[PDB]
């Protein structure tokens, strides 16, 4: 007899990815097979870092001037983080920030991803039974890493692509009212940007329209920034902290203290195995708290050292940004375009490693049952993995994330030939 | 405007250290730190290993560069060959009696990681778990904080060595009753961290048919299974499966777990590598999904499955560091004696539980404060009062020595001796 969360309380949509799972597409002996297109992962840069590994040993060898720290490493616990890496980190934000704003690296707090740090967060701002508000459509992880220990709910600020599926003072209001309605207290709202899957950073007017809203209701705004190094063309990608900055909010505003951030390296430098998460808090009292339980998911050491001298090589840091916003938006022209040679378009992005493409044309019905109708026959007769809206909480059917940043061009040409040739008939 | 969770201080000693740490050179008469159970013994053994195989922190295999291929890596499931490699080096440490299925065994970013996510997997909030006294006070944090989870101590006593009684066991089992607790489990810590003894096989039989008499869990928390430098053996609680004949019949078979770690053996805390290992597939599924919150580094798990696959090397680091902490407490036993302080018998961890009861001005805990005042501003020495570890008898303290030069174990036994004057 195990616990309710391991047990009744640990679908429809992993239909396309056991399907891959089980043929997956082979350029030479499997050419038939299903192309992976659903993987949220950056494989465009991996030669920048493999270079400046090659001609910077000393980082992955516990070594500091020809001197071993290894021993020093090996023991290095405390919650607070590596300074040096800590410090090296509050300029890579800074920096793809385009240093408008600067962290206090005293506020930065690191976690075993951004995994952790959303679910560490989560424990900080709210008791179960309480509730955050989350523009939809979102992160289908989110309904596993905010709720599922913390026993917080999650009320959605519903989007519609009638207006670029932006956030609406309406939608906020209302979305707030549907929780009062089931009696849960609203704790704070939830937002990504840039955002997952929609691949468009938030507008000035969308981030002052939440500020107003949190302010006015007295809760907090997190900001889950982890795409934030992949606004690779304009409009220009606004952090919520340069939004208290031009919204004059200094440390006397009460709502100064009810914005936060969250950030990892997983996406914007590809590096998910290293587990690299971090939390931004203006408030004391969270840091602590978000501080204390890092503990259950601290930064291997050893990682932390590799980074801090990566991080701190600012010609590596300004290049990689540069060189990684130009194979990314190189690429995204290159899903957008033959997807319209296909009569597809997509939701207008600038941002992401993925495309929100508009399908509804091809719905046999505007109802999620004709969306996984659709969505099958690309898995099957396609033959493309592929993620289908209804699975972020899309509130219309039709609308689909196709990801381009980790398939070579010549897949990513094949399935569009495939896509073509189905469209077809 | 947050949680009731961001919503002790026994950290005097610690303080105070930061504050006025001892330095050979311009603060000799600072205050030396013995609270801190480190193993800073054998570092060299991995230097220079590391020296002669460059490779494996290099993101290399065999000449090639992985570096991508780890940077990608993010299954929950971890590096196959690390788990393998791991579950060797648990089964060497027990020489090898038992082995174990590397599916079987969930890494964690340390126990600390192992410890709450356990507690998430066998209890829900507002139930319990049994556990011997004196214990780990960071388990005051680990399986309670953010669990819900309650603690109903198992006490010990110094008239049979704090060894465990079924005595005692039904009378934790009862206090929880009383107080309508669900008892879910019982968690040990063997080899024991602060007595720094192993556990009996009889203490062993005793809890195992204790647990299969109540149907719950046993929680063997053996990070110290590797510094057991002298007799008795230690017997991890999969031997005494094995050798109560238990096989995957038995319902026990699948309620006993072990948690374990680098941290304490090799060493390694900054790293953050823990492990979970369970026979029940439901518990190995759900911890394997709750890992995702604390993944271990893939950089790391590298470098360990390169190190710990090297048996020369393991088989060496054992045998050398059990010499060097063997060595190591019979420095700390004798200096403490040769000030008429004796310890708790112990063969394994990283400190003594020393007995300073004939110290005290009373037989109470405000008695024990006092003696630890004094030992703190007086003597200059970081120690842990036994009070901290949720001891029921005051004046027992715990001493490390595994993480302080020779001669500043030296200095700390010379100040403690002119204080006994
Ligand atoms: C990919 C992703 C995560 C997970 O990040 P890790 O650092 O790999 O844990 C969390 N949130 C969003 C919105 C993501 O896209
Ligand atoms: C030191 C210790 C831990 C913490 O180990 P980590 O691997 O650093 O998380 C857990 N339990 C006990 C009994 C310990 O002594």
């Amino acid at each position: 007899m195990l616990s309710r969360n391991a047990t009744f309380n640990s679908s429809s949509y992993f239909l396309g990815w056991q399907e891959y799972e089980k043929n997956p597409y082979h350029e030479v002996h499997n050419t038939n097979g299903i192309i992976q297109m659903g993987l949220a992962e950056n494989q465009l840069c991996f030669d920048l870092l493999e270079s400046w590994l090659a001609k910077n040993p000393e980082a992955a060898a516990f070594k500091k001037n020809g001197e071993s720290i290894f021993a020093e490493l090996a023991l290095f616990q405390d919650y607070h983080g590596l300074p040096a890496f800590k410090k090296a980190m509050v300029d890579f934000m800074a920096e793809i920030r385009g240093n408008k704003v600067t962290f206090d690296p005293n506020h930065l707090v690191l976690t075993a991803g951004a995994t952790s740090a959303n679910e560490t967060f989560i424990f900080c701002l709210a008791d179960p039974g309480e509730a955050v508000l989350i523009p939809t459509p979102y992160y289908p992880g989110f309904d596993r890493d905010l709720k599922w220990r913390t026993g917080v709910e999650i009320v959605p600020i519903h989007c519609t692509s009638s207006n670029g599926f932006q956030i609406t003072e309406t939608a906020l209001e209302e979305a707030y009212q549907e929780a009062e309605k089931r009696n849960l207290r609203v704790k704070g709202v939830l937002v990504t940007n840039p955002s997952n899957p929609l691949g468009t950073t938030m507008t000035r007017n969308e981030l002052y329209l939440l500020l107003s809203f949190v302010e006015d209701k007295g809760i907090h705004l997190i900001s889950d920034e982890i795409y934030s190094g992949t606004a690779f063309s304009s409009p220009s990608f606004i952090s919520v902290m340069e939004v208290l900055k031009d919204r004059n909010c200094d440390e006397n505003s009460e709502v100064w203290q009810r914005v936060h951030v969250v950030y990892s390296l997983s996406k914007d430098l590809g590096l998910p195995g290293f587990r690299v998460g971090a939390i931004y808090s203006n408030d004391d009292m969270v840091v602590a708290a978000a501080t204390k339980m890092s503990s259950f998911g601290l930064v291997s050491s050893q990682t932390q050292h590799l980074l801090s001298a990566m991080l701190s090589d600012k010609k590596l840091t300004k290049n990689y940004i540069a060189e990684n916003h130009k194979r990314l938006k190189q690429r995204q022209k290159k899903l957008v375009s033959g997807l319209q040679k296909s009569g597809i378009s997509c939701l207008n992005g600038n941002a992401g490693l993925f495309c929100w493409v508009d399908m509804r044309h091809l719905l046999r019905s505007n109802t999620f049952e004709a969306e996984m109708e659709l969505w099958k026959k690309i898995v099957y007769e396609v033959h493309l993995n592929i993620s289908p809206g209804s699975s972020c909480h899309c509130t219309e059917p039709g609308w689909f994330r196709v990801c381009f940043a980790n398939l070579p061009e010549r897949t990513l040409d094949l399935a569009m030939q495939r896509l073509k040739a189905f469209v077809g008939e």
